[PDB]
Parts: C-alpha cells; sequence; structure tokens
C-alpha cells in the first residue's frame, strides 16, 4: 500500500494510482500537462487569506493568481486549470484541509483530485484528452496507493499520515 516517500521528481504516473502528496510549505504542490488542452496545478494556501494577487511559477512561467482562504484555521487546496496553452487559469474544486494532504489520480479518461472539508472529504475530476500520458511534476515528497486501496488513502486525507 504506502508506497513511498519518493523524492520531487517529473515523471509519468500509472494510470489508477493515487499520488498522495506531502507538503510542508505553501506554494505550487503539483503540475501535470498534456500539453493539448489541460494544464493542472495545485497550489496550497495557508489558513486565514482576505484575497490579495500572489505570483507562482507554473510550467516554468510566472502567473498572477488571485487568491484567497476563508477558512481561521485549515489549509486550502485550490486546482488551478487552463484548457489551451494560452488560455487564463481558474480556480476550481478546494479542498479545505487539517493534515496538509493532497492526491491526485490519472483515470478513466480524467484526473481525479480530493475536494470538501476535512475529516469528511470527496473526490472531483476534470476530463483531459489523452490522460494516460499526462506527466505530472511533485513538487514535495509523494507516495503511491493503488486505487483498489482507495479507502486508505481517503482515510490518510481525512486524518493524516
Ligand atoms: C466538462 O465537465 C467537467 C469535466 O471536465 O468532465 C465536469 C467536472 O465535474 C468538472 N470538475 C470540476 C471540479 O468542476 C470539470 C471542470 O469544470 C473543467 O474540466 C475545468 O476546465 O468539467
Amino acid at each position: 500500500v504506502l508506497d513511498g516517500p519518493y523524492q520531487p521528481t517529473t515523471f509519468n504516473p500509472p494510470v489508477d494510482y493515487w499520488m498522495l502528496l506531502a507538503p510542508t510549505a505553501a506554494g505550487v504542490v503539483v503540475e501535470g500537462t498534456n500539453n493539448t488542452d489541460a494544464w493542472l496545478a495545485t497550489i496550497l494556501v495557508e489558513p486565514n487569506v482576505t484575497s490579495e494577487t500572489r505570483s507562482y511559477t507554473l510550467f516554468g512561467t510566472q502567473e498572477q493568481i488571485t487568491i484567497a482562504n476563508a477558512s481561521q484555521t485549515q489549509w486550502k487546496f485550490i486546482d488551478v486549470v487552463k484548457t489551451t496553452q494560452n488560455g487564463s487559469y481558474s480556480q476550481y474544486g478546494p479542498l479545505q484541509s487539517t493534515p496538509k494532504l493532497y492526491a491526485v489520480m490519472k483515470h478513466n479518461g480524467k484526473i481525479y483530485t480530493y475536494n470538501g472539508e476535512t475529516p469528511n472529504v470527496t473526490t472531483k475530476y476534470y476530463s483531459t484528452t489523452n490522460y494516460d500520458s499526462v506527466n505530472m511534476t511533485a513538487f514535495c515528497d509523494f507516495y503511491i496507493i493503488p486505487r483498489e486501496e482507495e479507502s486508505t488513502c481517503t482515510e490518510y486525507i481525512n486524518n493524516g499520515l
């Protein structure tokens, strides 16, 4: 089950495996693209942030994104997604988190990520052309968990390692 931790790297994860990410600092957690119609990055925002514009390096280039975190005590993982190379990023499906863990999976034509509020998370997805060949760059330590053991992954997301 808990295969890792692996150090930050760019690689092509197998389909139907959760990549469980364990960031320590606010910032970009993971990014992945098919180079055609999906660029996804996950940003971790600290507790308690009134609307402000921040700079992030996404896919090698500096981007300005206006972020907020309404929670006083919980972190906020936000997916930013653009659907063409020169498109703008929009924000989707936050996870409010105490344990500071996130996960992403390639499955059935889509990229799945966790969502909602710990300790009662759900999942959400994004349709992604050529989903199986999406390369991911992790910016923090990560673990690999098969989809068959999703219930273990969900437990870690909800309650921590
Ligand atoms: C086209 O419908 C879908 C999709 O991709 O299958 C449905 C899906 O529930 C939705 N996911 C979320 C978290 O909103 C997703 C995004 O809106 C879109 O991919 C972002 O560009 O759109």
